[PDB]
C-alpha cells in the first residue's frame, strides 16, 4: 500500500532531509510503503506555501508532512482547519489549540522558568531575536511582573550583516551602564554562533559573566571558543548520548558517507533532524494502527480546486488524527504522547552545563515534575568547618537563654566566641564550635600519659583548634604547641 | 477565496481591511500579483510595496508624550490583536532611557 | 592562546619586542582592553615608502 504523502522543506534543510531519507528505509515494508512528493521550495513567501498547499492537495495526499515560518503559521493552521487534513511538524508550537496540527517540539517555557528560579535571578538582559516568534517573551514578562523580577529585554534580530559588527559593540557598552551580567540568549544556531564570537572578540567570557541558551542542541552548536573561558553557560537538550537506541544511530549515522548524506559524516546530529527521525515512527505507526483496526481510507475519487466554494472535506482525516494523538512508542527524544490538540506532553529536557572537559548533565525537568537534580556531587574539595573545642566560663564562653530555638554556632556568646570570628574572618577558614567532653582543662595520667580533657583532644587529634582560656605550662608545649600569648594574668 | 475571487473578476484596485493574521497573506499576494491594496488597519513593519496604508505612526508620538509626563517607571496594558510593534518599540527605550 | 584564555581585558599590558609591530595580527585584540605597544623602522607616511 504505498500511500500518497506531501512533503515540504525549505531551501538549505539538507541535513534534515537527509535525515528524513534515513529514517524513510530504517524501518518500514513489512506492510505499507510511502509515496513523498518533495517539494524544495521556500518558506516565507506564504504565496509559495499556498501553490505548494494548493499542487499537493490537487495531488490529493492523505497527510502533509514539512516545516513552517511563523509568517505561515496562520496560513497552515487556516487551510487545514478548513480541509480537514492532518498536518505534522516539528517548528516551533503554535500559540491557540488548533485543530488538525501535530507539533513534534516540546514547550521550553516552564522549562526555563524553571531553570530561572533555580539559578534565582533578580535582574537580567533578555536578547531575542523576533522571527521565531515571541511567545518567550510574552512568558517571561508575567512571571517577572508576579516575582519582581527586572528585565532588561533587548531586540537584536533585525540587524544586517553589514554593520554587523559595531552594532553589538554599541549593544554591550549599553548594557555596560548598568553593569550586565546576566545573559539570556534566544536565537537560532546562526546567531549565537555569530553572538558568541563577538562576544569573545570584545573580551566579555572571564569569570563573572554567566549566560544561558534557549534552545534544544545546546551541544549542536560551538562550544570550543568560551570552554576555557571563565565565565559559566548552560542550557538544555532532548538528545541525550549516553542511551542506547542514541548511541546506535550515532554508530549508524557516523559510518554513512558524506558524498551520499550531506552532513551526516559528523559525531553529532542536529535536533530538528532528530525530531523529523522520530516522525517517521510516529507517521508509521499511524497506518500501522490504521491497518489493525482495518479502517479502509480509500479516497475513492479525485481531488480538485483548493478554492472549492464551498469545498467540503472527509471526516476519515478526522479518525486519521484521532489514531494520530493516540500513538505512543519510544524514539530519540525519548517516550512521547499528544494531548487532545496534537501537541507533545511525556517529555523529559536534560540541564546542561559547560565544564572545562566539555558538558555534563546536572538534572532533568519533566512534563509534569519540576526540576530534579541528579545528586552529581563530583566537588572533591569541601573546606571542611573545622573543630573548635572549648569549655564554658563567663565571660569567656556562655551560653544564650534561647540556645534551643538558635543553632549551633549561634548559640554561644563571650569573649572566645568574639575571638575566633576575628581569627577566622583574618584565616578564610570554616568552623564549628564544639565542648569538651568530660568538662576539665586536662592533665596526664600518672604511669600510663593519658592526656584528659582540652589537652588529650589536640594531643589524640580529636579536635583541630582550641581558643580557649588554656595557660601556657612546660608540660604542656612537648605534646602541642602555642601561639604568642594575648592576655597576661597570674595566680 | 475573496482575493482571488475578485482577481478572476478582474478587479483594478483593491481595499479592505486586514487583522494580524490576515497580514502576510495579503502582502505575500500583492508582492507577486503587483495589486495596488489601500488600507486603514494598522500599519505593517517591514517596507512592503503595493501597500498604501491610511492610518498614520503612533509610536514617535507616544514616546514624546512619555518624555513630556517625564515618567520612569508604569505598567503597559497590551492586546496582541492590534500587533507588538509598540511594545517591541518602548521596550528599546525602556533600555536606553532606563 | 592569550585570547582564548582570555588575558586581554582591561588591565593587561603587552610589549612586542620586534621591528614589524604592524606586520603581524592586529586585528584580534584590537578592541580587547589591553595596551599593546610596539617598535617600527618602516614607516608608510614617507614618500618613496
Ligand atoms: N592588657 S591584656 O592582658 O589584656 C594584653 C596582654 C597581651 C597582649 C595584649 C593585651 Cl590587650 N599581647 C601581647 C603580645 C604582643 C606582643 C608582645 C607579646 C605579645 C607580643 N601578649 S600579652 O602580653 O599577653
Amino acid at each position: 500500500n504505498s500511500i500518497q504523502i506531501g512533503g515540504l522543506f525549505p531551501r538549505g534543510a539538507d541535513q534534515e532531509y537527509s535525515a528524513f531519507r534515513v529514517g524513510m528505509v530504517q524501518f518500514s515494508t513489512s506492510e505499507f510503503r510511502l509515496t513523498p512528493h518533495i517539494d524544495n521550495l521556500e518558506v516565507a513567501n506564504s504565496f509559495a506555501v499556498t501553490n505548494a498547499f494548493c499542487s499537493q492537495f490537487s495531488r490529493g495526499v492523505y497527510a502533509i508532512f514539512g516545516f513552517y515560518d511563523k509568517k505561515s503559521v496562520n496560513t497552515i493552521t487556516s487551510f487545514c482547519g478548513t480541509l480537514h487534513v492532518s498536518f505534522i511538524t516539528p517548528s516551533f508550537p503554535t500559540d491557540g489549540t488548533h485543530p488538525f496540527v501535530i507539533q513534534m517540539r516540546p514547550d521550553l517555557k516552564g522549562a526555563l522558568l524553571s531553570l530561572i528560579e533555580y539559578y534565582q535571578w533578580d535582574k537580567f538582559a533578555y536578547l531575542y531575536d523576533s522571527d521565531r516568534g515571541l511567545s518567550t517573551l510574552q512568558a517571561v514578562l508575567d512571571s517577572a511582573a508576579e516575582k519582581k523580577w527586572q528585565v532588561t529585554a533587548i531586540n537584536v534580530g533585525n540587524i544586517n550583516n553589514d554593520k554587523k559588527d559595531e552594532t553589538y559593540r554599541s549593544l554591550f557598552q549599553d548594557l555596560e551602564l548598568k553593569k550586565e551580567r546576566r545573559v539570556i540568549l534566544d536565537c537560532e544556531r546562526d546567531k549565537v554562533n555569530d553572538i558568541v564570537d563577538q562576544v569573545i572578540t570584545i573580551g566579555k567570557h572571564v569569570k563573572g559573566y554567566h549566560y544561558i541558551i534557549a534552545n534544544l542542541g545546546f551541544t549542536d552548536g560551538d562550544l570550543l571558543k568560551i570552554q576555557f573561558g571563565g565565565a559559566e553557560v548552560s542550557g538544555f537538550q532532548i538528545v541525550d548520548y549516553d542511551d542506547s537506541l542514541v548511541s546506535k544511530f550515532i554508530e549508524r549515522w557516523s559510518t554513512l558517507e558524506e558524498k551520499e548524506y550531506p552532513g551526516a559524516h559528523t559525531a553529532t546530529i542536529k535536533y530538528t533532524s532528530a525530531l523529523t527521525y522520530d516522525a517517521v515512527q510516529v507517521m508509521t505507526e499511524a497506518f500501522r494502527n490504521l491497518r489493525k483496526q482495518r479502517i479502509e481510507i480509500s479516497r475513492r475519487g479525485n481531488a480538485g480546486d483548493c478554492l472549492a466554494n464551498p469545498a467540503v472535506p472527509w471526516g476519515q482525516g478526522v479518525e486519521i488524527e484521532r489514531a494520530l494523538k493516540q500513538v505512543q512508542v519510544e524514539g530519540l527524544s525519548g517516550n512521547i504522547k499528544f494531548d487532545q490538540n496534537g501537541k507533545r506532553i511525556n517529555y523529559t529536557i536534560n540541564i546542561m552545563e559547560l565544564k572545562t572537559n566539555g558538558p555534563r548533565k546536572i538534572g532533568y525537568w519533566s512534563e509534569v515534575d519540576k526540576m530534579v537534580l541528579t545528586e552529581d556531587d563530583t566537588s572533591g574539595l569541601e573546606q571542611k568547618t573545622v573543630v573548635v573545642t572549648t569549655i564554658l566560663e563567663s565571660p569567656y564562653v556562655m551560653m544564650k537563654k534561647n540556645h534551643e530555638m538558635l543553632e549551633g554556632n549561634e548559640r554561644y556568646e563571650g569573649y572566645c566566641v568574639d575571638l575566633a570570628a576575628e581569627i577566622a574572618k583574618h584565616c578564610g577558614f570554616k568552623y564549628k564550635l564544639t565542648i569538651v567532653g568530660d568538662g576539665k582543662y586536662g592533665a596526664r595520667d600518672a604511669d600510663t600519659k593519658i592526656w584528659n580533657g582540652m589537652v588529650g583532644e589536640l594531643v589524640y587529634g580529636k579536635a583541630d583548634i582550641a581558643i580557649a582560656p588554656l595557660t601556657i605550662t612546660l608540660v604542656r608545649e612537648e605534646v602541642i604547641d602555642f601561639s604568642k600569648p594575648f592576655m597576661s594574668l597570674g595566680i
